[PDB]
DNA sequence: CGGGTTTTTGTCTGGCTTCACACTTGATTTGCATCACTGTGTAAGACAGGCCAGATCCAG
């Protein structure tokens, strides 16, 4: 818990809220800016590096066969390691506002002097597919030697009938259904648990070897925050898998929460939003056994007076258990400050 | 495809209004053309080129 300032280089203005950084072996990326990509970076994918407290965006580039997938501003992102290290991603919003279902891979095909070269490959779904849809979250899944993505629900827009003009922007949140994403094959299903009861959205994941931990959220629904956590423990046997949930007792009443692993085997998650004006300002630890869970709450940050009073914060993981989140100005659009947990 | 029964009207009828209608000229009052100018055009992005830095290679 050590705030810390970090300026900036000219290309400030690409940063917007709702972007991903993902982490490749050390070198941390930048991902989701603001606008179409200009000819500064054709691709939109940044080296985000930091040195001496100074953050400098550089442009990237991609292998001769990749795909140029546009900028999304809230996708689904996760690791995977079964081999190749590479993320996934889903969903997303598009700058024409417009939701995006296809799976992208990243991939890193080639790199010397520093200088990495991403493989950026397509991916269908085929049978029970998605609603294209934004704020949802996937992980993956491994069970006696197989892997497996979980796709919980998010929102999106109105279905294809009752949207009109006059609402064309309204937002509900998708049905509770629980997608398994077979990623060698492309095949999906949708499965019905009787413990979702209701839809829910900028939620926090964890994931472990074959269970998935559904940490706090925010419903569109009723307008609440619940304070209750899910256990999804998922079993893949040679037949057809087997799906399981359970709620369990202990939650938390956070949304937009960031997430990030200090050791093995022990998350840390910082503030989200409480309530709508009310701000969650004490961080949280989670603490994971063999088959049980732990909550406490850490000792709160040296927090600043601008951030105290600001209303709007957002931010990401970084990866090597640190957060960069962002506060906005007036009229230097954003103060971006640096955290260190260990 | 046209018979009854009221509406809808121009007159017949001649005799009472209130406005209409020839001329001036000297003003007096309106109506309209003319002339040199006006505002709204109002922040970033693409690309080539010199410059060191540092990596790339040479030979004792």
């Amino acid at each position: 818990m050590s705030l810390q300032m970090v300026t900036v280089g000219h290309n400030i203005a690409l940063i917007q809220p709702g972007f991903s950084l993902m982490n490749f072996d050390g070198q941390v990326f930048f991902f989701g800016q603001k606008g179409w990509p200009k000819r500064s970076c054709p691709t939109g994918v940044f080296h985000f590096d930091i040195k001496q407290n100074h953050l400098k965006l550089k442009p990237a580039i991609f292998s001769k066969d990749s795909c140029y997938l546009p900028p999304l501003r809230y996708p689904a992102t996760c690791s995977y390691k079964g081999d190749k290290h590479q993320y996934i991603i889903h969903g997303g919003k598009t700058p024409n506002n417009e939701l995006s279902d296809k799976i992208y891979i990243m991939s890193v095909a080639c790199k010397n002097n520093k200088k990495v070269t991403f493989r950026c490959t397509e991916k269908d779904l085929v049978g029970d597919v998605p609603e294209p849809r934004y704020g949802h979250s996937i992980d993956v899944v491994y069970s006696r030697g197989k892997s497996m993505g979980v796709l919980f629900g998010g929102r999106s827009y109105m279905p294809s009938t009752q949207r009109t003009t006059e609402k064309w922007n309204s937002v509900a949140d998708c049905l509770p259904h629980v997608f398994l994403i077979d990623f060698e094959f492309g095949c999906a299903t949708s499965y019905i648990l009787p413990e979702l009861q209701d839809g829910l959205s900028f939620h926090v994941s964890i994931a472990r070897n074959d269970t998935v931990y559904i940490l706090g959220g925010h419903s569109l629904a009723s307008n609440i925050r619940p304070a209750n956590l899910y256990r999804i423990r998922v079993d893949l046997p040679l037949g057809t898998p087997a799906v399981n949930c359970t709620v369990l007792p202990g939650g938390i009443s956070v949304s937009s929460a960031i997430l990030t692993q200090t050791n093995n085997d022990e998350f840390v998650i910082v503030g989200g939003y409480q309530l709508e004006n009310q701000k969650r300002m004490v961080c949280s630890l989670v603490s994971l056994g063999d088959n049980t869970i732990e909550i406490s709450e850490m000792e709160t940050p040296d927090w600043t007076s601008d951030i105290k009073h600001s209303k709007i914060w957002f931010g990401s993981n970084m990866g090597n258990g640190t957060i960069f989140l962002g506060i906005p100005g007036d009229n230097e659009a954003f103060y971006f400050y640096t955290l260190r947990c260990s």
